[PDB]
């Protein structure tokens, strides 16, 4: 089974992604990874040599074994003592201001619950791993998944921003793959010019007020065959798996498949996607279901929406308690941006790609790309022969 | 690790739930299971001896091994040939009208994608397993989880209905455990009398029009300790795990933790739950996060909302294709109700309970309830001693 794991602290030496269970023969390079990492940095309101492929790829082709990708920390020299792996003289450490105690947990962040859970008197060990810097390692892994999906299935994954702050949501038609350059060129990764202007204005107002914004993003996967995922149990359903992968992204508080919560307000006669005869099989005129029925891909674009909360580190830090003393306090000062919704969209693409690649390998099997491709072709033919 | 699996076809001999990895010493009986199964049948707009505990429980106490619970099918005699496990003479079968071909997949259901996936020319094998009858087996498993949560942690799980059809959503405060009798006595399992009347009216109108409705439900878990789930990776986050467990319920198209999509429309200064000193530790005046931060329980009520689509089997069957011929068709006639939202709420409680019980055993360990309880107490004391 395809599996992915990330490791690293935000201010540690490096991040590492490991992908296991990918077939041999998938073309992917350090440049591909760097390109996707650059996309994760996109957005209004927020070193390529830092990527090193350590294992599992040779001459731009996957080997079949575990793929380990390292992302170096360019500011490691500042953190090499505070985040040293090995012991440091506590006296030396005591003189380092940067090592000062972090005992005022931020509302909305992992700090408080993680400190209690792990018995830590300091937030440092929690925030270092909880930080969304970890999504960089996710994107490295996702690049391997996305290469596989393209090469094996002709599938493309993209995202666009639906709303930021109080903007009027974009409810027009979703983009296609050919639209991604324009989307990534938008300061807010919008597919609609009116929505773009509205969102930029919301960010400007928040920026002036010293506040932060969340938003809603939609990931779209195009070209999927029918029958990835299964109805046979809750955990094998693709909607279940996608919901896990997307809700587990930092700051995501909501996930929808297709029209989601709006579907719940509709009558059955107007809520589903009717089927009609077509040249090359069944066709539909709507995609309210977002490309999934009974936990399976149904031929239509997959559409997954995610709601991101506004960043919790607000420049003037919110009210909290100093756990050292029990006193009222203002929260620890940390990384804050006005809005990270466009980047959150890119992270959603990655998690969607990983889950789709896993599901594809489950159905089509194979140990090399050519093998998997033969199996895909035979299945497609069998469906066509219906 | 706590694991659950369901087995059975809707019209097969019986359903089976198996729960593995539950500690010994949890008090649970066949009557408890039957009671929860009865709750799953609640709701306007839709045999206890049928429950048999086969293994893993002795004299009302779990043994520590796998717990297998059987739910018999009272109409098995009608289906004993059509759904026979063993071969039947095809000539005999050919004379049975009930065995007629089902080749007109229902929009919105598993039929089409499942038929293509598995290479079936008939929807019968798909709909039999995809059917929400399977949620009965889930509820049997969930009963074991819910007993554990109560006995080990003093935790209660309940649900109420927020909206059905075009009703004005209930946005008042959530219920407590003591409110469940009143909720379960409501025809639509509402906690608010105005919302109740509104929802009942929506159902009446849909029923008259021969249409179906979906809705939104909220599950609440009370009494949870801080620090279940973890921030250490996406898959260990409780929000991820809950999203998987809830989205994998038949007809769920959206999941929120706390204020969800509405949170995405708020400014950071008004989106999070500030912390204040209190007698027995940190207290909060809001629970916008729904009891989770950084993938961990944070002391506040857990709140999970789920959007259920209107049932897809509409009495006058929607437009589809007959896969046998390629012709336009009306969809296969099957079980339809006007609204199953109240029952969907009960199913959400079960999936929440299962995930919470698993997370609790991950942190607190133990092989018997008394052992787990000692470990819980020691952790609580260590937190108090802060
Ligand atoms: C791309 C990305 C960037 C983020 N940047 C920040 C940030 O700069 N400051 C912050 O407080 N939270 C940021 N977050 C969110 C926190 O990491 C997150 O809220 C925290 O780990 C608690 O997890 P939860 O919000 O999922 O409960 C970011 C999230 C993502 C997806
Ligand atoms: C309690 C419960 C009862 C349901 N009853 C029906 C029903 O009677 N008829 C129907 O078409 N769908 C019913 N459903 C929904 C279908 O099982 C579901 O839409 C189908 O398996 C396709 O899965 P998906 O909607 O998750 O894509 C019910 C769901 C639940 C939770
Ligand atoms: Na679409
Ligand atoms: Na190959
Ligand atoms: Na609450
Ligand atoms: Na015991």
């Amino acid at each position: 089974m395809l599996r992915w794991i990330t490791a690293g602290e935000s201010h540690g030496r490096a991040l590492v992604a490991v992908v296991e269970g990918m077939v041999a023969g998938v073309h992917v390079t350090s440049a591909d990874i760097a390109d996707q990492l650059a996309r994760r940095r996109l957005g209004y309101g927020r070193e390529r040599d830092a990527v090193t492929v350590l294992s599992g790829i040779r001459h731009g082709s996957t080997l079949g074994g575990p793929i380990a990708i390292e992302i170096g920390n360019t500011e490691w020299p500042k953190w090499e003592t505070v985040m040293a792996a090995d012991p440091v003289d506590p006296a030396e450490l005591a003189d380092v201001a940067r090592n000062a105690p972090l005992t005022r947990p931020r509302p909305g962040h992992a700090d408080y619950a993680g400190m209690l859970k792990y018995g830590f008197d300091d937030a440092r060990p929690v925030l270092e791993r909880a930080s969304a810097r970890e999504t960089a390692a996710r994107v490295a892994a996702g690049t391997v998944a996305r290469a596989f999906l393209r090469q094996a299935l002709g599938v493309e994954v993209l995202s666009h921003v639906i709303s930021i702050g109080a903007s009027a949501p974009y409810e027009g038609p979703p983009p296609r793959a050919e639209d991604l350059p324009a989307i990534d060129a938008s300061p807010v990764r919008a597919y609609d010019k009116a929505a773009e202007a509205d969102m930029i204005a919301q960010i400007e107002a928040a920026k002036k007020d010293g506040d932060t914004l969340g938003g809603v993003v939609e990931a779209v996967a195009l070209g999927l065959p029918v029958g990835l995922g299964s109805f046979t149990s809750g955990d094998h359903r693709l909607d279940s798996q996608l919901a896990a992968a997307v809700m587990g992204i930092q700051a995501i508080k909501g996930v929808e498949i297709g029209d989601g919560f709006q579907t719940a307000r509709r009558r059955g006669s107007r809520a589903h996607d009717e089927m009609y005869p077509g040249p090359d099989g069944v066709v539909r005129s709507t995609n309210r279901a977002g490309g999934l029925e009974g936990g399976m891909t149904n031929g239509q674009p997959l559409r997954v929406r995610a709601a991101m909360k506004p960043i919790s580190t607000v420049p003037r830090a919110l009210a909290t308690v100093d756990l050292a003393t029990g006193d009222e306090a203002v929260a620890i000062h940390q990384r804050s941006d006005v809005c990270a919704v466009p980047a959150a969209g890119v992270v959603v693409e990655t998690m969607v790609a990983l889950v789709l690649a896993r599901a594809a390998l489950e159905k089509f099997g194979g140990d090399s790309l050519a093998e998997t491709q033969r199996n895909i072709a035979a299945y497609q033919r069998s469906v066509a022969d219906r």
